[PDB]
């Protein structure tokens, strides 16, 4: 009944843990699938054209299994008797299932894991997922890449995207892919991999994990409760650290234009009352226009022309309790002395020729930073602490991590087609180690939209990449909560987005009310942050009116306000890998409605979140499970079920518990 | 000479005539087996084709034993494994015929490899709308509508889709067929009717899958071009000869009624246009929709919509205009054929063991079930009774493309086998009613529909609904590689909409697209004018004094090269050579003419380039080497690029000097 059971049926056998029956194996309905295929994968900025052609598939019906010392070996073939085509090692390993494989051929490059399932079963994670929180009933690809403009097929900017650009994406496209997913059996598993893989969870009666090598191991851990589900599977991949205690102090203000530009905004901003921990100028190193519009320069120094006197101005914003953040990515552009630097140090990837791999990241070309070779990541990291952290940056935004060309040959030699995927993680560890390194974890953050398998550890803190500035579910401010909700179930409890969105393309263009409604939910988060967007002069802005900066203020005001809550979710989430944002299944168990809404959340265990995503909205429909509520801004009791509650600009639906800790704290917002 | 069948050291290798066709060896198997689970969702004539392969097998051990003058090939995944697929390999008539059986009942999966070389092109596959050469892609071969715009970067198409799930892609066309010729001068066919997916994105081999194991492959060689196509239509049957009367000029397309066809004959006759007859969709009743002008589907005239068509029909006749009508496999439930049907159990069921009702758009009609014999001789005695008796010259005989795979019928056979078959035996229902009233050669029906064996069955193609547009994949164009397509695989007779059908998402047909689709038209066997679906939205041949004119100026084009175009008709019904040929087929070593697909060879001695981009004066043309007259200008021309005049009215046309018919020719300098 408890830890690792194998039983051997006539039929076949059965894998249980904890008494949940996971691995169910007959020759009628065999559970492995191994086999060849032959790939055709062709990038375009960042964009991934991916087909398979499968050339074998084979079932393996027949299982021979062994009882050995605590742990039991199955050979699989597909003929009775027939030769061992895999071998698996069952196991108990730190209280989990472990599973580890073994292939003889080695024109085996494909694997099939069927696990059982249930008709009504729900599974969640896959990384961070944009479109579908709930995954039951598709497929879901797992290669990192752009992940996409529009992200629906049926809709005008969508289509636009993939005409001109190649660039639409599709519902299962992610910066941040993982081979993990949770059960609502109560179970997670893991299949330790970088290979691509393809979760399907289109089949009733299993799940099926497609992975394009055999794996060397998968885990699987049982818990009672979603709360410890989700602590063990921060034990296993990892936990972040707390904040900084300066975040707490209101919204990370995103300003671009220079110096003189940016002390006039904080000037103009601080006079009207809004609560700003710090600024966060992305073009520091130097601008860059491109028809997309206003980019960067991917030269990570200080530039002197563009941001006079920061030097100076960073420690006096700070005399002022006003942090500084920059940016920086893993690529270098060719014109850039860091290109030329990392060159000559042969510290960059090289293609078949022998020769720098230069990338195509739209109308400009990079070089691509190899952090297979130790040494060139020492001297990434080298340059982190020179030209970002000893010139005084609190943090900055870690972009990008996706673009790896499965064509790049890298120092250790590995296939691009495996290194692909574990290229966020990499990237992370190097901005955590340049931070470890100088003695500054817990005081400088950076933030990345890109992941896999053990950022949990690695990455300080995420954002939702570039939504489009618009409300569609697939990729505008709807998009961002499944984003955080997927992330936190496989252990990534820290999430924000971009107040306004990022993308203005194919007529595009932010409204103000749509960077108002946006603000509202941000305020709701662990870290308010606006972007100016990529083209800035096309999209409304904090400054564009009065009612803006005031609503601005406004919610800033009410962050810090919970600051103090907002503080002990951040906490909890260091300690025991419990998300700041959670499913309201994470808290309601036994109510059925809740496995299935990804569009609230709640924000700790005593506030539910459900933010406006539609335009011209004065109410919005919100669903309670049963508990006390008090709406935040009338202070209105209500008790478990539908609801519609007015919702003005300002007022987002958002609801406390009457039993919290915190009620006297909450309470204060009626009067804001 | 005929079947040699090698056994090499690791396999064996088949050749026909000193072509290898099929190469195994143990580490490049040819023949591949497996289970699948499909899921297949029809929306109005769209299907949604989704495989799920839980398996495919690699034959890779090959045991080979003489025999009679066959060879008995058994194949396994494993040395001296259990035997999973058997082939007999023989010549028959003197073609490769390669026969098929398997053991296994799972096995629903079948994937043959055909040996190619990197600069091999292939063609066929039925009726292709978007590519002629195929190399390079794979093509599903499934019957359906063949798309609205059928190119996703096109507004249309994108549209077509979101709207009413109806875009299509670069394969779907309302003809496949299980059937290519290679440049290399053979054409290989898979006997079957079931899903197939011919994929040619291989360099060195074609990958032939179907969705059960095929009966049996045929292939033959041939020295030429145009012996290939003999031998094909050899195998598959050869269309007739068409009536005299199509040759008098232009079929106008009319709706409205006995009044407005009347009047519009009067207009045009006085304008000096030549007009074969009249084609009136409506005959039996119209149906509007939001789709737009529709019809009432069941088979009888319409005495409230066509007053006295009975007596007109003939009066017609008397000044040397015909009348045709139309009819689909389909009956309408508020019908009273609908109602016959249903009570002699004529229609297709659903499971629970009902009438099958499909939704054609806004209204649902009963598929009359021709794996009835018994409600396929009611069905071609409707034909005798109220449209080759009533006097109808001929029709459009549209559809075939709409069998659900859920249906159950008569023949209890899935309709996963017998979707593809339908358009064929629907056109046998129109041969049979035809031939069994001695009308062959006297009516003509077309459709738009195929499969496998309407070589035979079907008088005559059309390229089906167009948009009325100048997109590559949906408008004018999409004709010309449409007509290529299908006469290689045998069917050489093809005509097109003149001006295109489908009118949707912003398309409405302009004057000058009418225009130049006449001109092409008059360089098809058929003059054929439709007035769309939105008849209001569309620039018709009455619209004004030039369109008019321009259309008599065609119309008059036609029957000057009437006697031309009867002898390549009367070629066809010989020996199966297409009307509209590829350039290939008269030019076999000219590397330029294989990848040609917007130009062809009407018979041996005209080139047809036809302007299909809108506001154009001029058009570049490619010429093999040959001594060339353009046909409105009489300037020379040898071969090459070259760039003409062609102002609305003269098409870039082309006949050879050396032609028997130079002298018919020249008179179209004159016209
Ligand atoms: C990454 C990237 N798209 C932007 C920088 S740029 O230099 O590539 O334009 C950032 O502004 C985005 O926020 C981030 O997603
Ligand atoms: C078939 C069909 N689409 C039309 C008739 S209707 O009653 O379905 O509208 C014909 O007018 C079309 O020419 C033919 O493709
Ligand atoms: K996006
Ligand atoms: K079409």
């Amino acid at each position: 009944t408890k830890g690792v059971n194998v039983e051997i049926l006539q039929d076949g056998f059965e894998v249980a843990l904890n008494g949940v029956v996971l691995l169910q194996h007959t020759i009628q309905k065999p559970m492995l699938f191994v086999g060849h295929g032959e790939e055709t994968i062709e990038m375009y900025r960042g964009n991934f054209d991916i087909k398979d052609y499968v050339t074998e598939r084979t079932a393996l019906r027949y299982a021979n299994v062994e009882e050995m010392e605590g742990a039991y070996k199955i050979d699989l073939s597909n003929l009775k008797n027939g030769d061992t085509m895999l071998s698996l090692i069952v196991k108990e390993e730190e209280n989990r299932l472990k599973v580890e494989y073994q292939k003889n051929d080695a024109n085996i490059n494909r694997f099939w894991l069927r696990v059982a399932a249930d008709k009504q079963e729900k599974v969640y994670g896959c990384g961070e997922q944009l479109s579908h929180f709930n995954m039951r009933g598709k497929n879901f690809p797992l290669w990192t890449s752009e992940p996409g403009v529009g992200r629906n097929k049926q809709t005008y900017v969508t289509w636009q995207a993939d005409v001109v650009d190649k660039a639409g994406g599709d519902y299962y496209n992610t910066n941040f892919p993982q081979p993990t997913y949770v059960s609502s059996k109560k179970y997670y598993c893991h299949v330790e991999t970088t290979a691509y893989a393809d979760f399907d969870f289109r089949n009733e009666a299993f799940h099926e994990l497609q992975v394009w090598e055999v794996p060397k191991y998968m885990l699987f851990e049982t818990a009672d409760t979603y709360l410890e589900l989700v602590e063990k599977i921060t034990g296993l991949f990892g936990r972040q650290p707390e904040l900084p205690e300066w975040v707490y102090n209101g919204v990370v203000l995103g300003i671009q234009g220079g110096t003189d530009v940016v002390e006039q905004k904080l000037e103009k901003v601080l006079a009207k009352g809004m609560k700003v921990s710090g600024v966060w100028c992305q073009d520091w190193q130097g601008k860059r226009i491109t028809s997309f519009g206003k980019r960067l320069m991917w030269n990570w120094k200080w530039n002197e022309s563009e941001y006079p006197e920061l030097d100076k101005k960073i420690a006096e914003w700070k005399e002022n309790d006003i942090r500084f953040l920059g940016y920086i990515n893993p690529y270098v552009a060719i014109e850039g002395d860091l290109y030329k630097e990392a060159e000559d140090k042969g510290y960059l990837a090289l293609n078949t020729e022998g020769n720098t791999y230069l990338v195509d990241f739209g109308e400009f070309y990079c070089g691509v930073v190899d952090f297979t070779n130790e040494e060139a990541t020492e001297w990434y990291k080298q340059v982190i602490k020179e030209n970002m952290i000893d010139f005084g940056l609190d943090g900055w935004m870690a972009d990008f991590g996706e673009y790896l060309p499965t064509d790049v040959v890298l120092k250790n030699r590995i296939d691009a087609k495996i290194m692909h995927n574990a290229w966020p993680t990499m990237w992370a560890k190097v901005n955590y180690e340049a931070v470890s390194e100088a003695g500054k974890l817990g005081e400088i953050v950076y933030f990345m939209r890109a992941g896999y398998t053990g950022i949990q550890k690695y990455c300080t803190l995420l954002w939702g990449g570039d939504q489009s500035v618009d409300w569609s579910l697939d990729d505008g401010l709807a998009s961002v909560i499944p984003a955080a909700l997927s992330s936190g179930m496989i252990g990534c409890g820290l999430h924000h987005s971009d107040i306004g969105g990022y993308t203005s393309l194919h007529g595009n263009k932010r409204s103000k009310e749509l960077l108002m409604r946006w603000a509202e939910m941000g305020a709701f988060t662990p870290m308010m942050r606006t972007h100016e967007g990529n083209r800035p002069d096309d999209c409304f802005q904090f400054d564009g009116d009065e009612e803006t900066l005031e609503h601005l203020a406004r919610m800033s005001n009410v962050y810090v306000t919970m600051a103090p809550y907002i503080k002990s979710l951040v906490e909890e989430n260091a300690r025991r890998g419990i998300p700041v944002q959670r499913p309201l299944f994470m808290h309601y168990e036994e109510d059925e409605k809740t496995y299935d809404i990804q569009y609230q959340y709640l924000f700790g265990e005593d506030v539910l979140v459900a933010p406006v995503h539609q335009e011209n909205q004065t109410e919005w429909e919100v669903y309670l499970p049963e508990d006390q509520w008090v709406h935040v801004w009338s202070g209105e009791a209500y008790t478990g079920g539908s609801v519609t509650v007015q919702a003005p600009l300002g007022y987002p639906p958002v609801f406390y518990r009457k039993k919290s800790i915190w009620s006297e704290l909450f309470s204060k917002l009626i009067h804001i």
